[PDB]
């Protein structure tokens, strides 16, 4: 039924994964000089490029093709418009690497016709605290432990092909080819997100909205004024009044994080993570990059009581089109980033969060049920919506895991 991930090193069913009680390999090891040299054999009036992220041109080609042709809503309303600020952020963290960004262009003219990247990530992926328990019952805790240590793979993210080249197995090439530049760098794992069903997620989750502009998103049929509302002499006022925030965060303290809350932002965040069965490690550099604030793109801000850092949260920006609305262009997104709560709860955090959000403009905020995100879905009234992001790895075997064990947000 795949001929394409039936010849890769994945877990081909729920039953080989429901059999999976170590974290380890799916493939017996390889080696970089194994690796072909050339990049993998494409059609003649194709070629591969690998752009400059340090080029205004190149970012502006890929944020056209994933403008036009990228994830778009079941029903075809609403497709992700990811900005070329945005792009420049998530492609380039600390010690990137730019042969990991693989292009297919049209070579006639340079069109952009496909694209997919890596980029670096350090993650915590040995055995679930659930699978060690089982194991120390098995006499098995050394195999269990055997790959405890934070791995340094590969995220992937951004796979796109044009839709005029659909269905053509330009997918495939593209997924070898990232393989290739990334086995030559002596790196044989990668983990990813969809929102399709692919063999085989190790976590799923479904994903959250919280209204914050109710009008506008009943206009864009994002929402629809719920039946129950109908009951109602007026159904909008009463929506607005439910979504209703505070112009101003309720925790004095709360104010933009700066460079040099880094180092305690970095401490609270890498131990709270640690709570989690799968989650990444970050140094000062990629916690610097990864929620310093930056217009239009990521926005963090810090809870500072007494001159310490003890609490933080982030969210980052992604606009979508509107598919055909005379009224509006645009859905200006929020989804939720990395936080920690150490002074207050979780719910009076995020809290906070939908407040700047929507003094800031957004219409929504978002969010994956991974972390602790499920404590104030109902406090906060986010909705569950019409769909999962699964979790996946390549070249990982791994049990399945409840999506409040995954700590790692892909944009
Ligand atoms: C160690 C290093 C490893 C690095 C690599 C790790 C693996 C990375 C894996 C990539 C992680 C990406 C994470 C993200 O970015 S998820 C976001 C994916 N992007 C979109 O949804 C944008 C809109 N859609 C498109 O651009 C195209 O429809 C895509 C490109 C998705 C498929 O193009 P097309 O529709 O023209 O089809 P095809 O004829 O070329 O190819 C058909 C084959 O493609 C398999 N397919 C379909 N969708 C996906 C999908 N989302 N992940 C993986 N595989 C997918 C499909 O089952 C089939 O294989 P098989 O069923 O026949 O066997
Ligand atoms: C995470 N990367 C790889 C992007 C990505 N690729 N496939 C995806 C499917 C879902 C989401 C997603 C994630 C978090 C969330 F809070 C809401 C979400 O989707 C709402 C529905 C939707 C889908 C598409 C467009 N508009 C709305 C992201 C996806
Ligand atoms: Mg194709």
């Amino acid at each position: 039924a795949h001929a394409f991930w039936s010849t890769q090193p994945v877990p081909q069913t729920e039953d080989e994964t429901e059999k999976i009680v170590f974290a380890g390999p799916m493939d017996e090891p390889k080696t970089v000089a194994d690796i072909p040299e050339e990049p993998y054999p494409i059609a003649s009036t194709f070629e591969w490029w690998t752009p400059n992220m340090e080029a205004a041109d190149d970012i502006h080609a890929i944020y056209e093709l994933l403008r036009d042709n990228y994830v778009e809503d079941d029903d075809s309303m609403f497709r992700f418009n990811y900005s070329e600020e945005f792009l420049q952020w998530a492609l380039c963290p600390p010690n990137y690497i730019p042969d990991w960004h693989v292009a297919v262009r049209r070579k006639a003219d340079k069109k952009l016709l496909a694209f997919i990247a890596g980029v670096p990530v350090t993650l915590r992926m040995g055995t679930p605290k659930y699978m060690k328990v089982k194991a120390q019952e098995k006499g098995e805790g050394e195999e269990a432990a055997k790959y405890d240590e934070p791995r340094h793979i590969c995220e992937i993210n951004f796979l796109c092909v044009h839709k005029q080249l659909r269905e053509k197995r330009l997918a495939p090439i593209l997924i070898k080819e990232a393989t290739r530049r990334v086995n030559r760098t002596n790196v044989w794992q990668a983990v990813y997100t969809a929102g399709v069903l692919l063999p085989t997620p190790y976590a799923s989750g479904q994903y959250f909205h919280r209204s914050l502009n109710p009008e506008k998103l009943v206009e864009i049929r994002f929402s629809g004024i719920p039946a129950q509302y109908q009951k109602f002499q007026n159904p909008m006022a009463m929506l607005k009044r439910n979504y209703q925030l505070p112009s101003a965060p309720k925790n004095s303290g709360l104010r933009e994080m700066k460079p040099s809350d880094v180092p305690q932002v970095r401490r609270i965040l890498m131990n709270y993570l640690d709570s989690f069965d799968v989650g990444p490690v970050f140094s000062d550099a990629e916690i610097s990059h990864y929620l310093l604030p930056r217009d239009g793109v990521v926005f963090t801000y810090v809870v500072e009581n007494d001159k310490k850092v003890t609490d933080f949260f982030s969210f980052y920006r992604i606009p979508s089109t509107v598919i055909g609305n005379s009224n509006y262009n645009l859905l200006n997104a929020a989804y939720v980033h990395y936080y920690a709560a150490t002074s207050i709860p979780l719910h009076q955090l995020i809290l906070d969060l939908l407040i700047v959000a929507h003094s800031r403009g957004f219409d929504v905020c978002n969010m994956v049920e991974i972390l602790d995100n499920r404590s104030f879905v109902e406090q906060l009234k986010f909705g569950a919506g019409d769909g999962h992001l699964r979790y996946y790895f390549y070249n990982w075997a791994y049990p399945k895991i409840k999506p409040s064990q995954v700590a790692l947000v892909m944009l």
